[PDB]
């Protein structure tokens, strides 16, 4: 099913205008760019390694990441994103233009720093670019490049798109979670009470998840949800791609 | 006057597309050093900007050239701009800007440098889009005129604040000339009105593609007593000394300075 997966359509349906137009401060990637932010800016997220999971073609999760974590791993279960990715990584062409979020994130942090300098920053700490599937409990296998456990752990729009229901969605975070050491920090975005999106021929099934099932599920297994918040999508970004009715931001810390 | 009609002669040479290169595009350019020229430019303007204090409806760029940079943060202020320079093929720049042709110099690393230094989170493409709307004019003008713009002039006079960049000391062959074109743009601001002029200091000549100009060196003293001779007072007066790594043969400048004036 993922096996359809057109990635550049998935970048235009989610991440070009109307949805990726970060012009409008009440827009959902201000919205991310600022959860992801605010919760670095606190010093209390730091370490050595990072893991970003599920992370499609995307790279925006990591903007504000990326100064507090040396060594970093990003995923994805299929190969056509991990390339997209090292398309990117690498400068090559026909990458897709991330330099519109790298601009806001440096806006919203605040220190005065050139998007540029934070591209070169990203790509410098992005070590290696693994397969991962989170329905296995060791999601990336045993002969693993990656150190472990992680210091932190990065997750935007995977866990509810890869499972059919509730639980499938719980063990999928604890399979996860065994990737975080104790006293480490989960940074977790997601749709809420979606149930579908699209991806060129691909049609996804995602599991409706409401805010209080995202808490409990991060309580079972194991976390303290140190925030939790919600966007509720505008009308003018309901377009026919999904029925997405709002995003979460969860901000959880390992006992 | 003899001075003048060498200053208009070798201007007759200015390429502009040279002249952004060798002053706007990298290393010059290169808006990631902060200990740069171009971010300094900018803080200066934007810090100066953010006290409130210079605020009306209309503003003047004297000898705009090719740019716009010198406007990123002032255009938040005023609703109304003139934009003025000596040669139509700077206008015309200009008017490529004005009309988002592709093919126009991208201002785009310095509008959203101005937008980072701001701290409003504002994005770059909204920044521009308010500053083609704000500029009501593209005039030609010469500042050693007593009548810089001439005598029925379309622009609202006189104006509640001047931005002058690297024009009155690029276009006076000496001191005297510099005095008196800075008497001659002083007639189009109003009185309380308030001057914001960068320029280069210990500068003798710069390079705009064939063409090779002769400018008059002045030091930040100079720049002072100039203001002070003309009617204002001094509000604040900056220097930024040039590094040999931005020292690349383009001119001998050795510093910009940064004055922010007000007319008594
Ligand atoms: N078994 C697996 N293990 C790990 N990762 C897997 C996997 N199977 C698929 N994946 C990957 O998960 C990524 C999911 S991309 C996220 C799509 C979520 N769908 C939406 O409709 C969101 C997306 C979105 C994004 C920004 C702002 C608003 C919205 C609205 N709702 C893809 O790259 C898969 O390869
Ligand atoms: N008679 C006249 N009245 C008014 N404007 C006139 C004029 N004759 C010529 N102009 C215009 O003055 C402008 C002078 S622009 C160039 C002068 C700059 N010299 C420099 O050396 C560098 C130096 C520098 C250094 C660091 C960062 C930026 C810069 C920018 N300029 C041109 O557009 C003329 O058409």
């Amino acid at each position: 099913a993922y096996q359809r997966f057109e990635p550049r359509a998935y970048l235009r349906n989610n991440y070009a205008p109307p949805r990726g137009d970060l012009c409008n401060p009440n827009g959902v990637g201000p919205w991310k760019l600022r959860c992801l932010a605010q919760t670095f800016a606190t010093g209390e997220v730091s370490g050595r390694t990072l893991i970003d999971i599920g992370s499609g073609p995307t790279v925006y999760q990591l903007l504000s990441a990326c100064s507090h974590f040396e060594d970093i791993t990003m995923t994805d279960f299929l190969e056509v994103n991990r390339q997209e990715l090292g398309r990117w990584l690498q400068e090559e062409p026909g990458a897709f233009n991330w330099s519109m979020y790298s601009q806001h994130a440096c806006l919203i942090e605040g220190k005065g720093e050139c998007w540029q300098d934070k591209e070169r920053q990203l790509r410098a700490r992005v070590k290696r670019v693994l397969p991962i599937d989170v329905h296995q409990p060791q999601p990336l296998g045993a002969g693993s490049p990656a150190p472990l456990p992680a210091d932190a752990l990065v997750s935007a729009f995977c866990l509810e798109a890869v499972s059919p229901d509730l639980a499938s969605f719980q063990r999928a975070l604890d399979h996860i979670t065994t990737l975080l050491r104790p006293g480490g920090h989960l940074l977790l975005i997601g749709a809420l009470e979606e149930s579908w999106y699209l991806a060129g021929e691909a049609r996804l099934t995602v599991v409706p998840v409401s805010e209080e099932e995202v808490r409990e599920a991060l309580v079972r297994s194991g976390y303290k949800v140190r925030d939790l918040r919600t966007y509720i999508m505008p009308a003018h970004l309901q377009t026919g791609v999904d029925d997405v009715k709002g995003v979460f931001f969860a901000w959880a810390q390992k006992v």
